DNA sequence: GATAACAATGAGCTCATTGTTATC
DNA sequence: GATAACAATGAGCTCATTGTTATC
């Protein structure tokens, strides 16, 4: 065949082809895997085939991409499949069988898909033959029992409880993480695990085809929004059969796959932030992150401590997107960024390595995500350890303020940048009861001009200005034009001979084009008006797609930015009542506490209270007796009254008795102050907090530009 | 030309050639650079080139090597440089300059002087012509004034002293980490950044010839040990002049980079490991490692707090390294592993990536390195931070009992593995005053034999035996030889007809190959007795070449390892003494400090010193005059009794005045039996609590294997 | 004579999924 | 009907230096 790595079958093509077997590998892990398993075997019956990413989807796929296409080309050369030929059984097949050995995580059901719609959409009569597709499982934890599925290990841990101490649990997450002794005892036990998909119904091709059909989107959107609109009816699948059904595996397991994809492209409505950017955060939040730190030593602190489960880089290109800065990006970045970054020359491509790019928490970003509050958010629970919030909740809307644009599987979102000022004024109208304006995407540094064309379609033209000498001066580039693409944009109209000459002076932060045209070209552009039409100098801003996630979950799209800020708005004059009644209780109980601290530091030096040679048991019935309030049969006393009897010596002094009844005073003070105030006011109070802030921010990055 | 990426200049081969420039680029970050800085000037005179790694070295590289080398083509042709020819000057040459942009690190003094290298051995009448050779050199740490080479920002800050506090210190340690307006400055500022190695006398080319050539590897050991053996004599390399020598680049710019080569390639004779090793080893100390994590968050904590200077993945192998214990490898190995992490089969190579391995510390790695020790070892500043000491010093020589190869620059390195338990004999034999047994390299899990067959010169043969059938079973391997590489091999011998088959039967741990061969063949060797001889199961070990760093720093040669014993025990006796008197005042002083206490808390109980309502001042000067001994104007005071008021109330009741007596009299008690131990009753207590553990060990994995 | 094995260093390059919207 | 671009993901692979010492 001479395939690159392929480890043909001894015995694939002859009399006993029908017993062969194919395993398409996922890579180099599945393959070294199989190094080992399949020596327990009849290894002359048994083909390889590793897979290098995501096969090709051959439903929208042309002809000819589909024919350019090495993978696909190879593994129907391997099995002696041909497109044009109609297989009603492996007769013609150099193999039997057709093993999928992928990862037993959402990427592999996506393969173990892409694989299942590439055979039956080319050949359908072959998914219909008994055996022929098959799918190796391996276990993800082990309890040395086996669980091929998380959920089965939580709902296995949970039904032992306490049991599980005297257990030893090894996570397999990857499928690079078994070696030879675990591949030996899969590959003996083959039928535990080697599942083959069979066709009983009409539905399996109707499932097949709306998972990977281009004109399903919407039966796609049908799909997701039903499986996340369940209340416990997602039948999760069991693995205990080896007869999987082709429409239950599409509906129970690519449905997994498709909704991770949904949950980690479409962006919250309230924070703004997609489950990753939301770790980095929180594991900035949580270091207190204020010196620069490599951006590679970031990334591995996030997945120490956020329980983040994909690779550095796209750790590392996480965290340049949440720094990056340049027009057309972030337009308050919750991350200070130190080195290269990436500029609008190539629109953020151009940036060094994770190891040469250093990063921190931007001055104003716990001015937007407030302290205090992160006292009442609900925080996930990824195997124990406790992980990121469901969402933070910042002070302003920060999906509209920084913009984004995601792709799903049956969504997808674009939402673009609005002036943090803009929404900070219509949230202090809506607090004050008043109406909201309009608002129309705002991008910082852009000296162009954004208009509505239509409802939810605006168009930013970057300025250029015919300087009256035969030349013409582009100054702003359109949002979303990088200096580079121009440039070969402006090259390539060249080679049409459409401009004379064209010189360039941009800096990384300014454009500067200086393009000189034949004057009759020129001049009959100036009258029909297309200078800047004709230049590329218009391009859209489409907020028509504004798909976000609901705090209840739930995938939902909003007409424009009112909608987003008024569910904002009321889930956050929510929030602001749950975060004023946490700290009335948090300094109801500091007074009480105080108030016992004072009562008993007087009753110590006054003599009433003596605690010099006295036994445990005694003193603590003795502070009992007192009506003492405890504040963690032996230990639950000694704990009640650790903050009694756990206070230094210090406190038995004249000054450091003077310091704590200031204490307490200070603090009965404080809780009366906030006692009178409502959540509007002190959502109040943080808008204008934040805003000169905004202001101060946008005045700075303006001199550090125009310098 | 059609050099894939070369930035020609325009104006390159004309009657402006002798005013161009070549730019021999480190790679893309300074191609980045580049970008914005020739910006700034003439660019149609400018040529641009990267270099992807280090470039040939065209002394000993034979002619057919140096011409299937793209690199040498490819600039060979850019500039017009034939081989054959012999130019007198840069009027044949489509430049004028050569100017190499490198980062401002010892890699890139290699660099240099490779090319350097290159440019005299082809054309030795061009390096000689003034301005065609030239560097670009770059700040690594600025102070907004900007510093060449760290020393001298260590001495800029060194003599500043507390006025670096008004400094913000931006650090550039990498070449890309500069952007565009780096760029534009330095470009600018060409003058400050381009120096021209001048050849002033026949000296220039003796120091090339020396650095690079193959025949004056002892002119590189004198060179060597002449630099790390003077006394403030470096005379660091300034970059304030505009016209470096050759000479003058070589012994003051490639000898740091020859002496860091040595550094992280040699093994320090003491604790055993490289400076890479060390930092791994200490940063898991630091951690307190118990619970297995990924390979890859370990680096990122290594590079974050032991202050590595490296790329990750040069950190990964290194974990891995320290991690591996198949046959040929770590006896004891220091590191936990959790995965893949290599095997006998590819030699290590066969390990997964580090985002699957897991690892921890071994449960012995505590009882070789001691806790105690941390105290006693001197720890490393690099830029005020505290990281790896220069040494650790475990209980046995580690350098010994894991073995080691590394190549260096003038020096090389290969320790074999020694028995742990034949070292620790040696170690009680020499602590009872004994002498010292012979030593014979020892691998754990070896069924073969290694005998010496020269002074430093021993033979490890595998166990090979001809079974009475015709063919012959191989069941072990030569120390080194790889059970790929052995299949590798007898597939090869059978392509010459001398095998007739062989069958494999190999685990990831053991091996066992099944050879048939020619009937009259089989004879022929028994009767010859080469049948191990041609079979390739001889192989050598050659501790001849035993060179580390004594601890001093200075690079020794070790005559076998009855010096390093001997050596090490010196070493480790003065520690041990070390140690003991460390303990000893540690201990005195917690007796001092618990008396103390113990009399404060008698004094308060009883009434004669009455601590309620004391002014702090009045308080502490009452202490003072009652003799109480501070253990750290009135914050001098507060700090010194900190302990003594900053008891808690608990303390003064029975049970804890009892605990507290108690806990005095045990640290005096224990502070006496101390008292009565010499460091060499110490030292064997370490080893008698070691060698259980090491057998132990040994048995465990034994029965692993077997099982 | 010239390779070959050994370990610590070093970075860009490769392209498919998934849905919207506009050109083409 | 066929491309283009947008973002979150996914891993192998390429070869030089430096010194020793055996075998081709
Ligand atoms: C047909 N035209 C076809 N069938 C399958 N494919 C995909 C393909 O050829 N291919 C996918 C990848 C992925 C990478 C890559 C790039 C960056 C990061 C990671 C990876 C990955 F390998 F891990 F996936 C590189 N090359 C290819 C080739 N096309
Ligand atoms: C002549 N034959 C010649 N001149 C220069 N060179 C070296 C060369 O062609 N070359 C070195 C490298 C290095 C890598 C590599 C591999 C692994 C990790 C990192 C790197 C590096 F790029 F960063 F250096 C890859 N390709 C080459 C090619 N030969």
């Amino acid at each position: 065949l001479g395939i690159p790595k392929l480890d043909d079958a001894n015995e694939a093509g002859g009399k006993y082809s029908h017993r062969c077997t194919l395993i398409l590998t996922e890579g180099d892990s599945a393959k070294a895997l199989c190094t080992a398993g399949l020596a327990v075997k009849d290894r002359d019956y048994f083909g390889v085939f590793p897979l290098r990413g995501k096969p090709l989807n051959v439903r929208d796929a042309t002809l000819k991409k589909v024919m350019a296409c090495a993978e696909f080309q190879a593994v129907s050369k391997i099995m002696g499949l041909d497109i044009r030929q109609k297989y009603s059984g492996v007769e013609r097949l150099r193999y039997g069988h057709l093993m999928i050995m992928s990862d037993q995580d959402h990427d592999g059901s996506h393969i173990k898909g892409l694989i299942i719609n590439m055979i039956h959409h080319y050949w359908p009569d072959l998914i219909k033959t008994p055996g022929f597709l098959q799918q190796f499982i391996t276990p993800i934890v082990k309890a040395r029992i086996s669980f091929f599925s998380m959920p089965d290990y939580f709902e296995w841990k949970n039904a032992i409880g306490d049991g599980i101490r005297n257990y030893e649990i090894r996570y397999y997450k990857g499928l690079g993480t078994s070696g030879a002794k675990e591949g030996r005892e899969y590959f003996e036990n083959i039928d535990r695990h080697r599942l083959d998909f069979v066709h009983e119904d009409a539905t399996d091709d109707a499932r097949i085809v709306m998972a990977f059909a281009k004109d399903k989107v919407e039966e796609r959107k049908h799909w997701i929004t039903q499986f996340k609109a369940n209340t416990n009816v997602n039948e999760s699948m069991n693995y205990n059969v080896r007869t999987v059904r082709y429409s239950e595996f599409v509906d129970k397991e690519l449905i997994l796959f498709s909704v991770a994809d949904c949950e980690r492209s479409i962006p919250s409505v309230i924070d703004g932030l997609k489950p990753g950017q939301r770790k980095i955060i929180f594991s900035s939040f949580k270091r207190r992150l204020t010196r620069s730190i490599k951006v590679v030593q970031l990334a591995g602190y996030v997945s120490e401590h956020a329980a983040y489960h994909h690779g550095e880089q796209s750790l590392v290109q996480t965290i340049v997107g949440l720094a990056q800065n340049f027009v057309g990006s972030n337009n308050v970045p919750l991350l200070q960024q130190d080195g290269q970054f990436g500029t609008r020359l190539q629109g953020g491509k151009d940036h060094a390595a994770g190891r040469y790019i250093f990063t921190r928490l931007t001055n104003i970003a716990r001015y937007i995500y407030h302290p205090s509050d992160d006292f009442v958010v609900d925080y996930k629970d990824d195997d124990g350890l406790s992980v990121e919030p469901f969402y933070y909740v910042p002070v302003i809307p920060m999906v509209l303020v920084n913009g984004t644009s995601g792709i799903g599987t049956g969504f997808a979102t674009n939402i673009p940048n609005y002036s943090p000022l803009e929404v900070i004024d219509n949230l202090m109208r809506l607090l004050r009861g008043e109406e909201v304006q309009p608002m129309k995407p705002w991008y910082f540094g852009f000296a162009g001009t954004i208009e509505e064309k239509e409802k939810g379609k605006f168009v930013s033209t970057g300025c250029a200005n015919v300087r009256p000498d035969g030349v013409v001066q582009i100054t702003e580039l359109p949002i979303g034009t990088w200096t580079q693409g121009y440039k070969k944009f402006l090259e390539e109209l060249r080679e049409k001979e459409v401009v004379v000459q064209y010189r360039e002076h941009n800096t990384d932060v300014t454009v500067d084009f200086e393009v000189f045209l034949h004057p009759e070209v020129l001049h009959h552009w100036v009258a029909q008006g297309c200078v800047e039409e004709r230049l590329q100098l218009r391009e859209y801003i489409h907020a028509t797609n504004i798909i976000a996630f609901d705090r209840e979950g739930q995938i939902t799209k909003y007409r424009d930015a009112e909608a987003v800020l008024k569910e904002f708005y009321l889930v956050r004059l929510e929030y602001y009542a749950k975060r004023r009644d946490f700290l009335i209780g948090d300094l109801r109980s500091v007074a009480s506490k105080l108030e016992n601290m004072v009562r008993f530091v007087t009753e110590v030096v006054d003599g009433r209270l003596i605690v010099t040679r006295r036994r445990k048991k005694e003193l603590l019935e003795e502070l009992r007796q007192r009506g003492y309030a405890p504040f963690p049969e032996m230990r639950r006393a000694a704990r009640d009254y650790d903050y009694l009897l756990g206070m230094r010596l210090w406190n038995l002094t004249a000054e450091m008795i003077a310091r704590l009844q200031s204490q307490l005073q200070k603090a009965r003070d404080e809780l009366a102050a906030l006692e009178k105030r409502t959540p509007k006011d002190l959502w109040a109070e943080d808008l204008n907090q934040l805003r000169p802030r905004i202001e101060n921010l946008f005045e700075e990055r303006a001199k550090e530009i125009a310098s």
